[PDB]
């Protein structure tokens, strides 16, 4: 399960936030896009797969994933498509920083920073970002 | 190199701008096509990068986009030590790979992400070697 991601959309202030969660770590990647289109979905997936070893993405089965451009990007990147706890939290963190920035895009990326750096537990814990890299590094044997 | 050092560099193609972040110790890259080398685009790029990887230090070319106060303010918010004017064939290599995949993409930005994918997955130094993607994770894993 080092290659398993879950992708969802959240609609806010009339734009769309594409959120990808690495299911094993809780690590998040997100973008704000003007609209939930095939072109934007494909691009997002391609960016993700170039940065992390993406095997399988679980989606909501919306029309943006049925696109010939998404199928092509998935074939090219070797991504297989199939088919909240962390997504609900991301919405909460976006509210807590919302006032610190003019644009929603900024607030979103500040929330991704906060989420991925935040140590869970006491001294001896890990962040989501530590967890993804430890998991992947461990798998490289 | 030290694990938290990234080098930012820009490259220009088909009259658009490619912002490139190289993780110095591994050669791992992240890139985005942006409309223009503005303060807000640069800030936003850095904020994204710093949310995705441990970014302690950034070396820049000291372009005007890095002297803007929205960039300096992002780097402060994110705890990034901005090091302007601290020192090339990474742009050469990216452009070459972009040339190989260019005809498989309707739009430049897609060919850029395809080229980033290829660079990061390419095994460097023979069959027992490792890709940039493998090197970065191995270098920064703490446990
Ligand atoms: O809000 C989008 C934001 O991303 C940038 C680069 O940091 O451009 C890319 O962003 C999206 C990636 O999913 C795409 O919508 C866009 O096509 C792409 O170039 C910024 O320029 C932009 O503000
Ligand atoms: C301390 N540390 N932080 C990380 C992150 C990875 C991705 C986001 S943050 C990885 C390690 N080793
Ligand atoms: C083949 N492969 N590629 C990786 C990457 C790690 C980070 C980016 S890509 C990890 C493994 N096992």
């Amino acid at each position: 399960s080092p290659g398993i991601w879950q992708l969802d959309c959240t609609h806010l202030e009339g734009k769309v936030i594409l959120v990808a969660v690495h299911v094993a770590s809780g690590y998040i990647e997100a973008e704000v896009i003007p609209a939930e289109t095939g072109q934007e979905t494909a691009y997002f997936l391609l960016k993700l797969a170039g940065r992390w070893p993406v095997k399988t993405v679980h989606t909501d089965n919306g029309s943006n994933f049925t696109s010939t451009t998404v199928k092509a990007a998935c074939d090219w990147a070797g991504i297989k498509q199939e088919d909240e706890s962390m997504n609900k939290e991301l919405k909460k963190i976006i509210g807590q920083v919302r006032d610190q920035a003019e644009h929603l895009k900024t607030a979103v990326q500040m929330a991704v920073f906060i989420h991925n750096h935040k140590r869970k537990g006491g001294i001896g814990g890990y962040s989501a970002g530590e967890r993804i890299v430890d998991i992947i590094a461990t798998d490289i044997q």
